[PDB]
């Protein structure tokens, strides 16, 4: 009885929980169980099914990955929910490098969270820097002479928003299925480009597969108002191209408002034999022999590909 108000008062303390009230935590705090990790303790296990998640309120931990073919690949607030939300194996193991304080939950728990007030936005800006450290941008010269950024989506870009996929998640609720989009990135894949590396985002491209690991995709392309016709469209195309080529992608398909001509050209590059509805087109996946970028460029921008893929478990 007691002890879930001591609890509720201990998460309100959390800076992740700043401006909660306690009363508001303690149907969460029912939910989550302490966790006292030793040094050298092992939190998360590469193999084991996932059944929690971890709020760490103290210590570092240390992520490893465990190969066939040579010793484990390690790196270094949140942990193990990606896995959790989709019900996939764990891919790495998280060890205690400090004394570890903090929570565990399940993924009714992790929901909870997800549905207080302002917890979404911050559940997933902590995801996005903790992606940001896999991304480095990459300045990219379009025709025009000037140079860009080119990086995948961060969780919480907007350019990330725009039931087919997620029909592998059981009884799932939106705010789950929209937090699990925000850091997918093999079915959903989202090139942007910024102006300078820390700068906004100027123009996106995504392709969206069909469902999980289809074959086809559908495309999608957007360039701000005061950036077009600088060949930012058919770069990003390129970088896309890459993408799909190292993710399995074999076919792309787009459907486009008829005055919409900007994004219809991007599509003519490429051999659109545009159908009426207001117009589509399908098209196959061009060899990334065909790429008009440096070799140079191409291994960074599949580089930056497989970083992300990887540092979101899939
Ligand atoms: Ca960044
Ligand atoms: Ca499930």
């Amino acid at each position: 009885a007691e002890l879930t108000e001591v609890r509720a008062a201990d998460l309100a303390a959390l800076e992740f929980f700043t401006g909660c009230r306690p009363s508001a935590l303690e149907p969460l705090a029912t939910q989550l169980r302490p966790l006292k990790a030793e040094p050298g303790q092992v939190l998360i296990r590469q193999g084991d099914p996932a059944l929690t998640f971890m709020l760490i309120e103290s210590g570092r931990v240390q992520v490893s990955h465990a190969v066939a073919d040579g010793p484990p690949i390690v790196l270094d607030l949140i942990i193990g929910e990606i896995a959790l939300l989709r019900d996939a194996p764990r891919t790495a193991t998280v060890v205690a490098a400090e004394p570890v304080i903090g929570w565990v939950g399940d993924r009714d728990a992790f929901d909870t969270i997800l549905h207080l007030p302002g917890m979404f936005d911050r559940l997933v800006r902590i995801a996005r820097q903790r992606l940001a450290a896999f991304i480095t941008p990459i300045p990219v010269q379009v025709r025009t002479g000037e140079w860009f950024y080119l990086r995948p989506v961060l969780p919480g870009d907007v350019e990330r928003t725009l039931y087919r996929r997620f029909q592998s998640v059981r009884k799932p609720t939106r705010a789950l299925l929209e937090y699990l989009f925000e850091v997918d990135y093999a079915d959903h894949f989202v090139w942007v480009m910024t102006e300078g590396a820390l700068g906004p985002v100027i123009a996106d491209a995504r392709f969206v597969r069909e469902g999980h690991n289809a074959t086809m995709a559908a495309v999608a392309f957007t360039v701000g108002d005061d950036y077009q016709g600088r060949g930012i469209g058919s770069f990003l195309m390129g970088a896309l191209i890459v993408s799909a080529n190292y993710v399995g992608v074999q076919r792309f398909n787009a459907r486009v408002l008829t005055d919409n001509m900007a994004m219809r050209k991007i599509m003519d590059r490429l051999g659109a034999v545009w159908v009426r509805e207001v117009v589509m087109t399908e098209v196959d996946v061009p060899p990334v022999d065909t790429v008009p970028f440096e070799p140079e460029l191409i291994d960074q921008i599949r580089d930056a590909t497989r970083k992300v893929i990887r540092a979101v478990s899939q």
